């Protein structure tokens, strides 16, 4: 409807910035499968309810399609669709065996309890067992799904399959008890550094003792700043919430914003820092600019006035592409939020590979794989976006459809 179609807008912005045939494009704009199913559980009154759950692969070429379970009230088809779509491209960037998939139930999760959203969990792989599976599609963590309903989950695979085969590697980010992976905590947060460091690098700046500024403060702003301080030698000198934020040019330890806003429900009136708003946060002159928080941050009203070298855009969706475009007629080195965020994906398909091999990674092997396929993924990106003279989110969508334009031609799905 109208995710969906914004979507298909996008790919289609990408496909005429590369030599893509028209039945590909199509193709592509049609996802390849998608799932209703009724899905039934026995409420803790006695009684039964059905939601609905919608379960979309968009795209199986390059390998078994990817892709996360949300649980939210407001879902729709569209939605799901144009996530499925979106993450085909997350996995495409990074160059993973990965098509992109997308899980869904229409349900309120404030309400159930345990037992509830065992039974929703189980109830729901029941439902879309015959169209998943570890070679097949596997599902990922998403918001209001923890890694205890993906235990629940992979336990129901299990006994369903009757273990037949490696029924870790049917989901992702499972308890590290039963098949889970180090650095799935701080996975997207860490790729965004990595990613960060390397723009630096592109760029020509050094990063010894510089100045970045993060808005949105969840789990995934903390590591984000937190790793940037303790490795890039990053001077954080500002961080906002949604609540507030605060500013301080002798530099932060974001241990101590964690600890300040645990305490007293928001980072406001942190000590040592100015009290400061997240349009106040926008405009700072830093060296490195991460938006962490709700999706359209940076807009048209707000894109000229940005004095960041560069912005990497750890949350979803954070800038609009007028303001990108504003950004980069600035002189301004961006990072794509689907190619930022590409950490997640990455190290669940490192969870993958430990589940489907039967062998465990350490964090060490994890961090430095992570560091190599994150690196290659933003080199491309930067290397199509110098050869071909377009923005980096152009560049990473041609990068991105290129590989599941080429996977497609291999297996003969589109001749031309
Ligand atoms: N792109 C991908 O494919 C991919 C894959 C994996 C992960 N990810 C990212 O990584 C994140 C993983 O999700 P997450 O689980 O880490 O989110 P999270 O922020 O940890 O959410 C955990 C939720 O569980 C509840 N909770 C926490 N502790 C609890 C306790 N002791 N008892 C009862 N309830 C508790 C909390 O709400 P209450 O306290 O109110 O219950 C909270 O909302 C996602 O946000 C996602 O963006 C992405």
């Amino acid at each position: 409807i109208d995710p969906f179609e914004m979507a298909v807008k996008q790919l289609e912005r990408a496909a005429q910035y590369m030599d893509i045939s028209e039945e590909a494009l199509e193709w592509l704009k049609k996802p390849m499968r998608i799932v209703e199913v009724s899905v039934p559980i026995e409420m803790d009154d006695g009684s039964v309810k059905v939601f609905t759950g919608f379960r979309v692969q968009h795209n199986w070429a390059r390998g078994p399609t990817k892709g996360g379970i949300r649980w939210h009230p407001a879902e729709t088809l569209s939605t799901v669709k144009a996530l499925a779509t979106w993450m085909t491209w997350k996995v495409a960037v990074v160059d993973l065996p990965y098509g992109g998939g997308k899980g869904g139930i229409i349900v309120n999760p404030k309400e159930l309890s345990e037992r509830e959203q065992e039974r929703l969990a189980r109830a729901y792989i029941r439902a879309v067992y015959d169209v998943i599976g570890p070679w097949t599609d596997i599902p990922a963590p998403d918001v209001y799904t923890n890694p205890k309903i993906m235990g629940w989950m992979m336990d129901e695979y299990e006994t369903i399959m009757r273990r037949k085969g490696p029924a870790f590697g049917v989901i992702t980010g499972k308890p590290l008890s039963i098949g889970g992976s180090l650095g799935r905590g701080t996975a997207t947060a860490q790729g965004a550094i990595f990613t960060i460091r390397e723009a630096a690098k592109a760029l020509g700046i050094d990063l010894k003792g510089k100045k970045i500024a993060v808005q949105g403060y969840g789990n995934a702003g903390y590591y984000t700043a937190k790793l940037a301080k303790e490795q890039l030698g990053m001077t954080v000198v500002a961080v906002s919430d949604s609540r507030g934020g605060i500013y301080n040019p002798d530099g932060l330890d974001p241990d101590e914003v964690l600890k300040w806003k645990r305490e007293h429900g928001s980072v406001k009136d942190f000590p040592g820092a100015t009290n400061i708003t997240n349009e106040e946060l926008l405009e700072l002159e830093v060296d490195v600019l991460a938006p962490a928080a709700i999706e359209e941050v940076i807009t048209e009203k707000n894109a000229d006035n940005i004095k960041a070298k560069i912005v990497a855009e750890v949350a979803n969706g954070p800038v609009t592409p007028e303001a990108d475009d504003i950004l980069r007629e600035k002189g301004i080195l961006q990072i794509p939020d689907f190619l930022c965020n590409a950490g997640g994906v990455t190290v669940s398909y490192f969870e993958w590979v430990q589940n489907i091999n039967g062998y465990y990674w350490t964090e060490e092997e994890v961090r430095e794989k992570l560091d190599k396929k994150m690196t290659k993924a933003f080199w491309e990106v930067y290397n199509t976006h110098k050869d071909k003279n377009i923005h980096m989110r152009d560049a990473a969508y041609v990068v991105a459809v290129s590989r599941v334009y080429q996977a497609m031609k291999d297996r003969g799905w589109v001749k031309k």
